[PDB]
């Protein structure tokens, strides 16, 4: 053990609290409870909580404020732009060691992914659009605006649309996208068609002011969202899953040399030979064969440059875009030789795991969920803090 940073996990953009979805837990799903697993294991693991339709800059700004504690700054002027609150929840910070001098290891699933690179990239650097629109307006900053902060020793992701996902290109993805949040629901046996009194699913939109009503179902809730601003505006999850909204956001969030990565690819997905198309394949989460699998695995896009090396997936997100960001990205990803590098993406390889089965949502009984995430526990805990040149 080389290194005693506690473990914190994020989810995409579904995603919960502990406390939430009536303890059925995001990480483990059928299978368990993931975090339980690690802390009974040694290794010291947190969940983070963030808004799942949310942007990864709310997301971000949500995150360190859960980390250290206090009230969610967006920036000044990340809120003049798009037209949302600029203060949002207040945490009590689940590791106050951070400010004291304490490293995490970040674990993500999904577009949870992004949001733990842009973290660091804002933890290391800051915004220098925030900075300014400070000075020019006399406004407050947020310390995670300032840069300087080393909070992050590792982040990997897994299953992560570092280059977006096709999924978005549906000409029905807005009423399939939150047909899979129905879905996860129905997982964790809520039904969608229910006004529940208590609050089952918080997608923490205090910043647009929206949120669940008394007597409102998540179905009416949901055709609430499609026409709100966290469904129609770029500062959105709906963006930045796209491949133009990806692209746009690897162009300015880059690889510390200060934090070591990991890539995780899943797939679920065989070749048909005729067509050159990615079918589902048994064992698949029901909706992601019926619904998404078909498309993710045969549309193609010439302009968009999209062609078939995209077609492999694992029923929500295409692998060609796992490994490590690549549109408009300056980001290396290397394939991993045994060691493990810093400041550049470590490909642990592709796994036969689809979308929902490796974070234990969606059953999978030949997948050993509680072996890989006790490797993935002491592969992050051999991560030595300095390096030094040898033969
Ligand atoms: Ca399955
Ligand atoms: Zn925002």
């Amino acid at each position: 053990r080389a290194n005693d940073a506690p473990i914190v996990l994020l989810h995409g953009f579904t995603g919960w609290g502990r406390e939430e979805m009536f303890g059925f837990k995001y990480w483990g799903g059928v299978r368990g409870d993931i975090e339980q697993w690690l802390n009974d294991n040694g290794y010291r693991t947190y969940t983070l909580a963030v808004g799942p339709l949310s942007s990864n800059w709310d997301r971000a700004c949500e995150a360190y404020a859960q980390l250290v504690g206090g009230t969610v700054d967006y920036g000044a002027a990340h809120a003049a732009k798009y037209g949302h609150a600029r203060f949002g929840r207040t945490y009590p910070g689940l590791l106050p060691e951070l400010k004291r001098g304490g490293r995490i290891h970040i674990i993500a699933h999904s577009q949870g992914g992004q949001t733990a690179r842009m973290l660091v990239s804002l933890l290391e650097n800051g915004s220098q659009e925030e900075r300014e629109y400070a000075k020019a307006h006399n406004v407050s900053l947020s310390p995670l605006f300032e840069g300087g902060h080393h909070f992050v020793l590792s982040v990997t992701t897994i299953a992560t649309p570092h280059d977006g996902t096709t999924l978005v290109n549906m000409v029905d993805f807005t009423d399939r996208f939150f047909d899979l949040q129905k879905a996860v629901l129905k997982a964790a046996a809520v039904a969608s068609n229910v006004p529940y009194t208590s609050q089952v699913y918080d997608f923490k939109l205090d910043q647009w002011g929206l949120r669940r009503q008394p007597g409102e179902s998540f179905d009416q809730y949901f055709e609430r969202l499609k026409r709100s601003p966290v469904w129609t505006s770029t500062d959105t999850a709906r963006y930045d899953l796209s491949v133009p909204g990806a692209e746009k956001l690897n162009q300015w969030v880059k690889a510390s040399p200060n934090t070591y990565y990991l890539s995780f690819t899943t797939e679920r997905t065989y070749r048909g030979a005729l067509t050159g198309n990615y079918y589902p394949e048994l064992g698949m989460n029901a909706f992601s064969a019926v619904v998404c699998a078909p498309f993710l695995g045969s549309y193609r896009n010439a302009t968009l440059g999209i062609d078939d090396r995209w077609l492999e997936n694992d029923g929500i997100v295409n692998a060609f875009s796992m490994n490590g960001p690549k549109r408009g990205s300056t980001d290396r990803i290397v394939p991993y030789d045994g060691t493990i590098k810093k400041g550049v993406w470590n490909d642990m390889g592709t796994y036969n795991v689809d979308h929902l089965e490796v974070i234990g949502v969606d059953p999978n009984p030949l997948f050993d969920i509680r072996a890989f995430y006790l490797r993935l526990a002491e592969q992050l805990a051999s991560l030595q803090p300095h390096h030094h040149h040898h033969h």
